[PDB]
Order: structure tokens, then C-alpha cells, then sequence
């Protein structure tokens, strides 16, 4: 962390440099170094916080002719911990999150550094919206840049399948535009191939009206496992795109709407909503309600930026996290018994063991249109670990890794926006031999010497 830095390039660095600097003798070092994993314990030699496309011009440079380890953060919630680094420089772009909405042309420009909230506040504006992920906190780069799904992804696609172009300073200093029509071989990396191609600036999307959206959320007794999953996974695989059904187990909390009994014991947490007419939305939210008998009912029209900030209201904010995900082609009844049996022995009140469907629109785009691996498969199971004491993390780390174990042979590919620290080796094998030989010539021509390998990487 205290690396012997050239006073000349340095020097440079600072005249180009129009944004504030943090070092590990500053006050602020220590927050500014800690992301939403704070298992994730980093020194970085360097923080700078860019304001502007010129500021991330100058720390890229920076950092190439230092030799420095380049970590770059969003919205800080890569569950590798690769946004902080050891003996680095942090690019930290929280602060470059402006926005730019065009209400007549549909299209929303913006910053690298957004977190979801303020660009679902900026669209919702004028009734606009574009498929992000489910906690407004997260931040916008790196959810689309490997991907990013949510609650309109069924009827929308993809964050990267409403992406029109991006502004991204590559290893060598150079700014770039990337679209359709210009560097398209850029263009189809960085929708799903992470941070590896460089540092976006600025995304710009293509925005679809979203009026109130017919929401629900409901608990089930575990006692009603079976039926309540299979009901959910029969239900899905013909469901239309407007409606978004997902199962969260976890341990009930203790909210009023549900009786003191179930507090703190397993429970399916069932959440629900239908992308169009709400009075559509009424009926088709109850015709998927009754699966199980349904406690702590909770029915509501949302505006959609109500919606995306619903998730999830816990009392306290987790601090260490550890996750195990994959995606599957068909959910068995075998398998469902196994989420079940390991869903029942969860010991946190943080953690989540979520079952997702995506599919919809998401599966119409073209394999090969993306380097976005899986668009095939429908179901997502992620076994989200989160707890707060430092010295249960084996106990925690442990329910997560027997959970995917058990259910390994189901799995069928991995989601690179939800790998944990020990999964660099999962990476091939996440994108499929096809798509990785393609972003490794991608990477070849714009990152050959691997100046970004804090990501889910690919060397080129
Ligand atoms: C609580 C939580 C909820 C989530 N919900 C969803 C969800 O609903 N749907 C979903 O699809 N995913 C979801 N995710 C996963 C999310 O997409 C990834 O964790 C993503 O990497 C987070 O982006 P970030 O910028 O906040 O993270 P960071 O730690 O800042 O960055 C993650 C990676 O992206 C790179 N990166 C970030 N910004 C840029 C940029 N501008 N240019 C280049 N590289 C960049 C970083 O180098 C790093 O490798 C969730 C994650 C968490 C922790």
C-alpha cells in the first residue's frame, strides 16, 4: 500500500486530475475502501475519485505507467470483492452519476458510476424504465456491463438488451464509442463480459413506458414446500412475459403482517407483480397466490420506481455476504426437494436461498447476439449467504457451499454478477467455450496486457 510512486507521473497525474484523491493516511481511507462485501478487507495505495470521463482518462493512464493493480467500482456490490484491491488504485466512479433523459426519444444517457435508484428516479420522471437488477443501491456499470436482470427483464430483456452504445476508456488512455455501428466487436463484449474491455463511462439505453405496477408479496409455510414450488415452476414455464413471480427462502421476519408464530423459522417468501393493466395484474396475481395458504398478504398498485426500491425491507444491513449461484435448465423434484431440505436449516435472518425465472424476452435474444451466457435456461438459484458477526462466517460460508453442492448436478451455468471471491476458476466454463474464445480476441486487441483483471476475467 506504499508503493514508490514517480513524483513526475504522479505530478501529470494530479494537473489532469480534476477530482479528489484519497490516500491511506487520510480520514477517510478506511470507509472509502470498504464495499457492499465486507468480508473483503483491501488496501489500495490509491483511491481516486473520478468526476468525469477526462478524470478516469487520467487515473486509467495513471495507473498503466505506475504498474498499479487497477481496481474500478460502481456501485461497490461485486460479491468477488473486485471493486477494492490490495496495494492498488481504487477507480472509484460513486461520484459520476449523472443522467440524461430524452422523454420524446426514449433513450436515458448515463455516468458509469449510477446506482440503480437514481436512474429509475430519473426515468420514472416521465413514466420510463429500463430492466435493471431488484436493490436500488447496486450500482448500474457493473450490473450491465455482466448483464443485469429484474423485475421488467420478462417483458424487457436484459439491461445490455436495452443498451444502444457506451463511452468506455480502454487500457491505452483512448475514449471509444461503442454501439451497433461503431467498434461492434467492443459493442458485444463489454454487454456481458464485465469490467475486462475498460472503464464505461456512460451507458445509454433505450427506455420503455412503465405505468403502475400491480405488486404483490406473500409468506408460505415451509410445510407447503412442494406444492408451492412445483405449483411456481409449472406455473412459469408458460406464464406470460407481463407477469414476474420469485421465491425467496429464508427465515420469516418478525413484521406484523405475519403471526409471531412463524417469526424467525423458514418460510417461502413469494413476491410477485404484473408488468401491464393492474386490473390484469389483480387477476393474474391471484391465480398464482393460492399455490400455498398465503400469510402476511401484502397487496399494492406501485409506481415502478416504488417497486424497484421495495426490496427488501429488512431491519438491519447486512455486512458480510457469501454467494453460491447457477442456472437451470428444468427445476426436478428432486431438486426441489433438495433447495427444501437445505432451505430449513438456514440460521440467519439475512440470508436468502432465491428461485428465479427469467426466460421471457430474456431467452429470445440470439445465444451468440451477447457475450451474455445461459439466456437459455430459465431458473436461477442463488444461495445468499449474509450474516453479521465476523466469527460465524464458516457456519454461514458453510450452509452456502453444501447447499450448491447438493445441487450441483441440476446446475448448469453460472451468472459472472453473482461469483464469490474463491470462483476465478469458474469463468470458461460460466461463458462456454464459444463465447470465451470470442471475448479473448476482444481482449487481445483492447486490454492485451490484462491492465483490467478485477472482474471475472478473461486474458487475452
Ligand atoms: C444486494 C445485491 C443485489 C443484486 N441484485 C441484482 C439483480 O436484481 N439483478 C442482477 O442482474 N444482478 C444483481 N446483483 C449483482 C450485480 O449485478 C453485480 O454484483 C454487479 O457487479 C454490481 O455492480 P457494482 O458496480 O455495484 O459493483 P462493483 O463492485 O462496483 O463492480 C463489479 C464489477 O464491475 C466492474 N465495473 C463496475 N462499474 C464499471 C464501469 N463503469 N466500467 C467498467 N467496469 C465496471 C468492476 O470492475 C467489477 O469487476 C446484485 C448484487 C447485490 C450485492
Amino acid at each position: 500500500q506504499f508503493p514508490q510512486l514517480d513524483p513526475a507521473t504522479l505530478a501529470a497525474f494530479s494537473a489532469a486530475f480534476r477530482g479528489e484523491l484519497i490516500w491511506p493516511s487520510d480520514a477517510d481511507y478506511d470507509e472509502a475502501r470498504r464495499i457492499w462485501n465486507g468480508t473483503i478487507d483491501r488496501r489500495p495505495a490509491l483511491i481516486a475519485r473520478c468526476t468525469s470521463t477526462p478524470d478516469v482518462v487520467a487515473a486509467v493512464s495513471f495507473a498503466r505507467k505506475s504498474g498499479l493493480l487497477v481496481a474500478v467500482r460502481g456501485g461497490g456490490h461485486s460479491m468477488a470483492g473486485h471493486s477494492v484491491c490490495d496495494g492498488g488504485i481504487v477507480i472509484d466512479l460513486s461520484l459520476m452519476n449523472s443522467i440524461k433523459v430524452s422523454r420524446r426519444l426514449r433513450r436515458a444517457r448515463a455516468q458509469g458510476g449510477c446506482l440503480l435508484g437514481a436512474f429509475d428516479t430519473a426515468t420514472q420522471a416521465h413514466m420510463l424504465a429500463t430492466p435493471a437488477g431488484t436493490v436500488s443501491h447496486t450500482g448500474l456499470g457493473g450490473l450491465v456491463l455482466g448483464g443485469g436482470f429484474g423485475w421488467l427483464s420478462r417483458k424487457y430483456g436484459l439491461s445490455i438488451d436495452n443498451l444502444t452504445s457506451v463511452e468506455i476508456v480502454t487500457a491505452d488512455g483512448g475514449v471509444l464509442t461503442a454501439s451497433d455501428t461503431e467498434n461492434p466487436d467492443l459493442f458485444w463484449a463489454v454487454r456481458g463480459g464485465g469490467g475486462n474491455f475498460g472503464v464505461v463511462t456512460a451507458f445509454e439505453f433505450d427506455l420503455h413506458r412503465v405505468g403502475p405496477v400491480r405488486f404483490a408479496s406473500t409468506y408460505y409455510s415451509l410445510d407447503e414446500g412442494p406444492q408451492v414450488i412445483r405449483a411456481w415452476r409449472d406455473h412459469m414455464a408458460t406464464a406470460p412475459d407481463e407477469l414476474t413471480w420469485a421465491l425467496y427462502l429464508r427465515l420469516a421476519p418478525p413484521l406484523p403482517e405475519l403471526p409471531a408464530d412463524m417469526h424467525g423459522k423458514p418460510v417461502i417468501c413469494a413476491m410477485s407483480c404484473w408488468i401491464g393493466d393492474p386490473h390484469e395484474g389483480e387477476r393474474q396475481l391471484e391465480s398464482i397466490l393460492h399455490a400455498g395458504k398465503p400469510h402476511g398478504l401484502t397487496k399494492a398498485t406501485l409506481p415502478y420506481r416504488a417497486l424497484q426500491a421495495y426490496s427488501f425491507p429488512g431491519a438491519v444491513v447486512p455486512d458480510r455476504i457469501y454467494t453460491k449461484s447457477g442456472y437451470l435448465n428444468e427445476l426436478s423434484d428432486e431438486a426441489t426437494d433438495t433447495v427444501l431440505e437445505h432451505a430449513a436449516d438456514i440460521a440467519s435472518p439475512f440470508t436468502q436461498l432465491e428461485l428465479l425465472y427469467l426466460g421471457g424476452a430474456v431467452a429470445r435474444v440470439p445465444d451468440d447476439a451477447t457475450a451474455y451466457p445461459n439466456r437459455q435456461s430459465p431458473f436461477v438459484t442463488n444461495l445468499a449467504a449474509a450474516w453479521m458477526d465476523p466469527t460465524e462466517d464458516a457456519r454461514h460460508t458453510a450452509w452456502a457451499r453444501e447447499g450448491y453442492r447438493a445441487l450441483a448436478g441440476h446446475l448448469s451455468g453460472g451468472y459472472v454478477n453473482f461469483m464469490n471471491p474463491g470462483e476465478a476458476d469458474r469463468t470458461r466454463e460460466a461463458y462456454g467455450a464459444a463465447k470465451f474464445e470470442r471475448l479473448q480476441g476482444v481482449k487481445a486487441k483492447y486490454d492485451p496486457t490484462n491492465l483490467f483483471r478485477l472482474n471475472q476475467n478473461i486474458p487475452p
